[PDB]
């Protein structure tokens, strides 16, 4: 375990992220990601696409799935 996307794929396949926002200029960009499990919404902040995606999955996996390994 390591990878936020990769451990919660492990519980639940084909789960998709959305990007909710994009803003901020190009010295200040700021991401959210938004992915939906058992319609529950969970979002993820950060400089780059990357890391607000890992951050969404990473918020899902604390939520349902507390005792996974990071």
């Amino acid at each position: 375990g390591k990878n936020p996307v990769m451990e919660l794929n492990e519980k639940r396949r084909g789960l998709k992220y959305e990007l909710i926002s994009e803003t901020g200029g190009s010295h200040d960009k700021r991401f959210v990601m938004e992915v939906e499990v058992d319609g529950q919404k969970f979002q993820g902040a950060g400089s780059n696409k990357k890391v607000a995606k890992a951050y969404a999955a990473l918020a899902a996996l604390e939520k349902l799935f507390p005792d996974t390994p990071l």
